[PDB]
């Protein structure tokens, strides 16, 4: 097809894929529970500089990612945010840190990295603590929806591109099944997302944590499947 699919990409490979002007995904691969799993991330130009909305699942495939950022784009990346505190988006936190990026996460995320032994992003995004919590960073918005697919998960929006980035919380078309539930909160996340579709109903791409980008219908979408979930 287009865009970037497991079988194109070899854990420890990077690709990058541009959704819209100065906003690019970054996907990776990495092996869980006997399987392979594609994982998503964010690229957002900020003036001469670039934020990075979480790690590439390890500190492997983040190096990669610097190194893919540095060939494609070739500025540098001065921040980035970790939008929950599970390993597909903090590991890889002290790779950014050692090659100059301030790191960022909310406190909820560096309570439960802290005591779940993740990476911890160093710099704390206040303001967020509260479902329906929205803070600006700059070329994006922050959004805490309240708990679905973790406590902690935010959703990040660019509102110059009308990219709604959802991480884990929402899931691709493709996926009919839950993915790994272990600290989620089924019984909020229908809740949750329906915060996120009031909250950015102009939003024109809507990014998964994992698998293809499509638009707002990744949000009742992920609602149906996490409810047949609960009813299992
Ligand atoms: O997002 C998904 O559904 C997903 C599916 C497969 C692997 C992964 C996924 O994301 B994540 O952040 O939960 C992580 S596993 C987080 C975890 C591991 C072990 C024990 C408890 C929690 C990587
Ligand atoms: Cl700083
Ligand atoms: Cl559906
Ligand atoms: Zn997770
Ligand atoms: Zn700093
Ligand atoms: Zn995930």
């Amino acid at each position: 097809g287009e865009y970037p699919t497991v079988s194109e990409i070899p854990v420890g490979e990077v690709r990058l894929y541009q959704i819209a002007d100065g906003v690019w995904s970054h996907i990776a691969t990495q092996s869980f529970d006997g399987a392979v799993y594609p994982s998503n991330g964010l690229i957002v130009r900020d003036g001469d500089e670039l934020l990075l909305i979480d790690t590439a699942w390890g500190a492997k495939n983040t190096a990669a990612l610097l190194a893919e950022i540095e060939k494609q784009i070739g500025l540098p990346v001065t921040r980035a945010v970790s939008t929950h505190f599970h390993d597909d988006r903090v590991g890889g936190v002290d790779v950014l840190r050692a090659a100059g990026v301030a790191t960022y996460a909310s406190p909820s995320t560096r309570r439960l990295a802290e005591v779940e032994g993740n990476e911890i992003p160093t710099h704390s995004l206040e303001g967020l603590s509260s479902s329906g919590d929205a803070v600006r960073f700059g070329p994006v918005e922050l959004f805490y929806p309240g708990a679905a697919h973790s406590t902690d998960n935010l959703v990040v929006y660019v509102p110059s591109a009308s990219v709604l980035y959802g991480g884990c919380a929402i899931y691709e078309l493709s996926r009919t099944s839950a993915g790994n539930v272990a600290d989620a909160d089924l019984a909020e996340w229908p809740t949750s997302i329906e915060r996120i579709q009031q909250h950015y109903p102009e939003a024109q791409f809507v990014i998964p944590g994992h698998g293809l980008p499509g638009g707002l219908d990744l949000l009742k979408h992920t609602t149906n499947v996490v409810k047949a979930h609960t009813n299992r």
